[PDB]
């Protein structure tokens, strides 16, 4: 029944900022906070933050803030997340996973992700 939809992989050059949806179904959209996460082929998943879509509270990872922004459209069900000047170090797969509240960072459900490489 639930699924998160992720919008298409980006090709960029490097300063560029990307912004890409994750469009929520499935399930009440404001009943569940939207976490996003990165992964390099050569590392473990990191958080970057989440957004709670009932009252637009923001959490960020430390490193992240400044770079990531996170928002959300309630009649849409989509999440959205913005990356601000590229890099080749922001090349990795992006997903958003729904919160499984509760507990804690628990994440129930993911998107299929969305790959950004920035080249060259």
């Amino acid at each position: 029944e639930v699924q998160l939809q992720q919008s298409g992989p980006e090709l960029v050059k490097p300063g560029a900022s990307v912004k890409m949806s994750c469009k929520a179904s499935g399930y009440t959209f404001t009943s569940y906070v939207m976490h996003w996460v990165k992964q390099k082929p050569g590392q473990g998943l990191e958080w970057i933050g989440y957004i709670n879509p009932y009252n637009d509270g923001t959490k960020y990872n430390e490193k992240f803030k400044g770079k990531a922004t996170l928002t959300s459209d309630k009649s849409s069900s989509t999440a959205y997340m913005e990356l601000s000047s590229l890099t080749s170090e922001d090349s990795a797969v992006y997903y958003c996973a729904r919160g499984a509240y509760k507990r804690g960072y628990a994440m129930d459900y993911w998107g299929q992700g969305t790959s950004v490489t920035v080249s060259s």
